[PDB]
DNA sequence: AAATTGCCGAAGACG
DNA sequence: CGTCTTCGGCAATT
């Protein structure tokens, strides 16, 4: 049962070729752009992250994230009140980001204003494809565009600065994952740069427009691909896990929720991820995500992200003060409505998966 | 030193 | 299952 929903999320290859053609061509022009040449972006380099590369996008091909990191050296972070996540950014000259700056403090919403104007000149220039900017939105770090390949394909452009220092110390006992990846691995993953991308904090209805936000999803996409106790884990002289799936038919489950209502606009895929990362390292064993048991994984992590919203509480993976489940960021009674939805679909084996 | 190229793992496709 | 194929990612090369 299980087995033939994943088999409708699994993506067709001709799909993913057509997919991928369009969205290189019109990511590698931006990147251009942004290179040449008296532009203050004119460094950045680009990581593919989320979903579809990380191989757990499901159903289509038509979602794609991409970074664009700014290496910016000489930076001090100021931690915005207590949020693990937010942080005011200054400089430790003649440079680059100095019509950014809000008096001593670099600008998110400055920076990030300039970077989606060059970007819609850029689209308006695309003429072989069918590509539009799409309007801003509250408090996000992305610039979405939308293709129609005909299909309808959204690709988000995420200005990143990347910084080579040692992490935040909100992150320091983040990333618990010496039981599972181990000590190696998190020190490795952990002398690799951080990232702020100019997603505002949200300080009661406004945003605080300096404020940058912690991103992860390098060492996130690097977990999904290196994701077993042993090295061998989904290799081919390794042994198959359902890590993956599991996690494709948790996102399916909210995906088929959030499409019929709308009390649950505030809930989104990335709370699934956090949640499965903890599931991962409460049980770091492969044999304990052995394909054979994989209904019974499902129903694990089911039972988890349950207990997540009963108690309100689900800490993000790498910032562990930073609760995703906060009353300030979901309403108690968005979380109760999840709940009953949840609880239904794993009483009556998920009718929703027939859509 | 932008742009090309080699190399192979991840996973879809099909018998 | 095994074998084949395409895509993504990395860095040496020029
Ligand atoms: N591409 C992309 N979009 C993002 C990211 N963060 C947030 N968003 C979208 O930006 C808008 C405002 O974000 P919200 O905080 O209101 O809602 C997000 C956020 O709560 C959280 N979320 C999503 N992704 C993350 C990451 N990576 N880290 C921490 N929290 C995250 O859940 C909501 C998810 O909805 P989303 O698709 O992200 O839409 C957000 C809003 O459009 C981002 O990093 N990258
Ligand atoms: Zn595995």
């Amino acid at each position: 049962k299980l087995k033939k929903v994943l088999d409708k999320l699994r993506l067709k290859r001709k799909d993913i070729s057509e997919a991928a053609e369009t969205v290189n061509k019109v990511v590698e022009r931006l990147l251009r752009r942004m290179q040449k040449r008296e532009s203050e972006f004119k460094g950045v380099e680009q990581l593919n992250t989320g979903s579809y590369y990380e191989h757990v996008k499901i159903s289509a091909p038509n979602e794609f994230d991409v970074m664009f990191k700014l290496e910016v050296p000489r930076i001090e972070l100021q931690e915005y009140y207590e949020t693990g996540a937010f942080y005011l950014v200054k400089f430790k000259r003649g440079n680059p980001l100095s019509h950014f700056l809000e008096g001593e403090v670099l600008s998110a919403t400055k920076m990030l204003s300039k970077f989606r104007k060059i970007i819609k000149e850029e689209v308006k220039e695309i003429k072989d494809i069918d590509v539009s900017v799409e309007k801003e939105k509250p408090g996000s770090p992305a610039v979405t565009l939308l293709i129609r390949n005909p299909e309808e394909i959204s690709v988000d452009i995420i200005l990143a600065l990347e910084s080579k220092g040692s992490w935040p110390i909100s992150t320091k006992e983040g990333l618990p994952i010496q039981g599972w990846l181990g000590t190696k691995v998190r020190t490795n993953l952990r002398r690799e740069p951080f990232y702020l991308v100019p997603k505002n904090a949200k300080d009661g209805n406004s945003f605080q427009g300096e404020t940058w936000r912690l991103s992860f999803s390098h060492t996130e996409k690097y977990i999904l691909n290196n994701h077993g106790i042993e090295k061998t884990c989904c290799e081919s002289s390794g042994a198959k896990c359902c890590r993956k799936e599991c996690l494709k038919l948790m996102k399916y489950l909210l995906e088929q929720l959030k499409k019929e209502f709308q009390e649950l606009d505030a809930f989104c895929s990335y709370h699934v991820k956090t949640a499965i990362f903890h599931m991962w390292t409460q049980d770091p064993q492969d044999s304990q995500w052995d394909p054979r048991n994989l209904s019974s994984c499902f129903d694990k992590l089911l039972a988890f992200f349950l207990e997540c919203l009963r108690t309100e509480k689900l800490d993000h993976y790498f910032i562990p003060k930073f609760n995703l489940f906060s009353q300030e960021l979901i309403d108690r009674k968005s979380k109760e409505f999840l709940s009953k939805k949840i609880e239904y679909e794993r009483n009556n084996g998920f009718p929703i998966f027939d859509k």
